[PDB]
Order: C-alpha cells, then sequence, then structure tokens
C-alpha cells in the first residue's frame, strides 16, 4: 500500500526525480580563477564499452549533454576486466580548487539527534535515491563540468557536460542539503507535533504514536513526490520503534 | 625475490610505515575559527563490539591516544548487523570547515601521464598501503581530531585523538602527495633516465628496457623502505609492458 498509495514518491515507481521548486543553480567561481583544461588519457576498447551504457542512459535522460567548454577534467574507468562492466568517475579536483566554498546554514544534525524528546518514539527513515540529480545546473554553470567523450561509433566526438549537480563536486552535499531543507520548511511548519531530521539525503521522521507516525509518513511521501524527490522503497524503514539512522540504532 | 630482497618495502613483511624524514605536521586553522564540540550519539552494544577491535589495534600501535580536547566530532558505526564486525568512520565536516585550505605545488599527474615519451615502455605500478598513517601530526594539532570513546569495559572513558594524518580530513590527500613528492626528489634526481609519476599513494615508474625497469624498481623499493613507506605486495605490477595505472591501461 505504501507503494501503490504514493507511486511518485518512490524511485522504483516514479522515475528519476527533478526538484520542481528549485531554480537551476549558478556555481560561483573564485574572483581570480581561470578555466583549466586537463588532458584525457585514451581509454581502452574495454573500459569504453564498460562505460558507454552509463553514458548512453544519462544522455537519454538529458543528464549529460554535448558541449564545447574551455574547462576539461578527466574521466576514469572505475575498474573491472576489459569490455567488462565498469563505471565512469570524473576527477574534479581542479574545478573544486577554483570554486567558492559554500557553507551550511542548517543546524548540525548530530546535535539535533541528541536533543530528540523521548515522547517521540515512533520513527520512519527514508533515503533519497540519486538526490543530486534532482537539482539542475544553470546553463552558464554547466561548462565547468565538461569532460571529453570521443566515441565515433556512438557518433559523439567532443565534450559532454552535466545538466544536474554532479557527484565529486565539493559543494554538492551542502547544496543539496540546503535545497531540501528549504523545500521541507512547509511540511515542518504544517506538522508541528512531528520532528523531521535530515542530513543530505538521509531523513528521519519521529512521532509520538504509531498512528501519528503513519499519517505523518503518508503526508511526507505525498510531499516528497510532489516536490520531485524520490525515496528508495528498498531501503525505507516505516513506522517502527527501532530504526537505524546515520548507522545509529534508535530504540 | 621481490619479497625477500626488500622486506622493509612491503606492508606484508615490513609492518606499518612511518615516514622518517617527515617532521610531525602542524595543521593551520582559519584565523577566526573556534573549537567546536559535536554531540556523540550513544552507540549500541553491537556496534561498539564491532568497532572495538579497530580501536584496540590503533591504540596498541600508538595511532590513537587518549586526550582531552575542546574539539569533538562524531564517530559512526559503518554498518553490519550488531556485535557484528563493522568499522569506525569519523565525520570531520566541522573541522574541515575551520581549517585553512592547502593546495598543491606538484604538477598535474594526468597531464604528465599524457606527455610520457614512447621510448619509455616498461613499467612498474605500486600503491602505498595506509599512506596517511605514515605522516605524524604535531602534538599541538592532535586535539583538532578528538572523538569520544567511552568503553568502561575497555577502561577508556573520555576522548581519543589521532597521532597520524586521519582519513576524512580534507587536506590529507594533498599533504601526503606533497610529502612523498619531496621525499622522492632524491630518487628522481639520481635516476635521470627513469620517469616516476605519482598521485597521492599511486606510483608509476617507467623505463626504456626490461633490465633498466628491473634495477630502477629495486632502487625504488630500497628507497621507499628506507624512507618509511610501505607498498602493497598484493597489488604491485612489476616490470611489465602492460599495466593499469589510475584505472588507465598503459600498453
Amino acid at each position: 500500500t505504501w507503494l501503490s498509495d504514493f507511486p511518485q514518491a518512490w524511485a522504483e515507481t516514479g522515475g528519476m526525480g527533478l526538484a520542481v521548486r528549485q531554480a537551476p543553480l549558478i556555481i560561483p567561481l573564485k574572483a581570480t580563477s581561470t578555466p583549466v583544461s586537463i588532458k584525457q588519457y585514451p581509454m581502452s576498447q574495454e573500459a569504453r564499452l564498460g562505460i558507454k551504457p552509463h553514458i548512453q542512459r544519462l544522455l537519454d535522460q538529458g543528464i549529460l549533454v554535448p558541449c564545447q567548454s574551455p574547462w576539461n577534467t578527466p574521466l576514469l574507468p572505475v575498474k573491472k576486466p576489459g569490455t567488462n562492466d565498469y563505471r565512469p568517475v570524473q576527477d574534479l579536483r581542479e574545478v573544486n580548487k577554483r570554486v567558492e566554498d559554500i557553507h551550511p546554514t542548517v543546524p548540525n544534525p548530530y546535535n539535533l539527534l541528541s536533543g530528540l524528546p523521548p515522547s517521540h518514539q515512533w520513527y520512519t527513515v527514508l533515503d533519497l535515491k540519486d538526490a543530486f540529480f534532482c537539482l539542475r545546473l544553470h546553463p552558464t554553470s554547466q561548462p565547468l563540468f565538461a569532460f571529453e567523450w570521443r566515441d565515433p561509433e556512438m557518433g559523439i566526438s567532443g565534450q559532454l557536460t552535466w545538466t544536474r549537480l554532479p557527484q565529486g563536486f565539493k559543494n554538492s552535499p551542502t547544496l543539496f542539503d540546503e535545497a531540501l531543507h528549504r523545500d521541507l520548511a512547509d511540511f515542518r511548519i504544517q506538522h508541528p507535533d512531528l520532528i523531521l531530521l535530515q542530513y543530505v539525503d538521509d531523513l528521519l521522521l519521529a512521532a509520538t504514536s504509531e498512528l501519528d507516525c503513519q499519517q505523518g509518513t503518508r503526508a511526507l511521501l505525498q510531499t516528497l513526490g510532489n516536490l520531485g524527490y524520490r525515496a528508495s522503497a528498498k531501503k525505507a524503514q516505516i513506522c517502527q520503534k527501532q530504526v537505524k539512522y546515520l548507522g545509529y540504532l534508535l530504540k
């Protein structure tokens, strides 16, 4: 019923998310930074065929697009045999160095976790799937993240870049945490007897009874689905007196 | 023979390293930062027993020591069942925010990899085991990394801190890369017909023939062992015409 009552809230039934209320992000560069182009080492036939399916799927969904940029960072085949199903990892160290640091406004989640009232002993734990891919990058900031993808067989010979917040980018955890926090401000305001804790893509809802936890979890799944986020149905812990959150056992 | 000729160069035969020429590091804090103490959530009997063996071994080797600090960051049980062999991970986000950024002086390794002459076609690839643990922290900077460990059964009730560069600290990769680079400057100077590339704890030696690669690899293992670094014998690729470095196939 959790699956069928809220089909848009789950990665399994609702596809990839897209945070609808979040405007495409602009990434500020340090005032004196210049674009940097790092060399891409020729990939072997085997790593290229292990990686191409991920590149195909991302392209298909609009998550990667062709571009021309003065920036370039290397792609690495994160490792199997050859031809044999690998995955692509981008080394963004040189972009990370040139971008302004963004630090958090949210209250520290560990400190909040320790101040949880004992009246609140029913919990739901959710984790969001592919959370950074829910946030769009503004066209003016997409060039920063380009890499080279030469696959004449694929008919792509040039650079590709990310249209969503990429993994490996130093500010992605903070940028996603701040955006979701702001997106869930209405839920928190509307449900004063529930406590919602979050840390990047890990969420904890706590309530005073099983029935209040059940309704607060339904309202939260309705809200997340509508906002464009997707939880993993395979990992969810719903209305329990004992749960693991952040690896900690709450009981 | 590689194992028996150079017993101090390998993690397997030579123990944990300690870089002998490297002075204990002082970690500069941002001029306006203040110590911060984050709350530690009570660990369950089961995560505590899964984690205690790692804490015991580290204590035994002097890598962790008891202390009293105004700084504190949480320890998380990175996850199994209960009692069941987990591992400890420290969340250093709040210290990472308060420490000055250190950026590299070394030339970019990907760019160097692409400028490798074709005359150089015999290679050895080594990766250093527990490389950050080879570098010591100065006593004045050890307090930054404290965490709470209350195990009255162990007879430890208070904080512990790292005496070596910890994992999770934002500058550790750069600090280790810069130190090893400087430590191997004499080898590079003494063997002008060999090319040594490095990126944090991954090393590539390239030479013009099999015999020159063999002798340069012996000299490099002798040097690393003497400097206090330890390579992983289980991963090494020695004197080959085809190797994988950084996931890239060189052939």
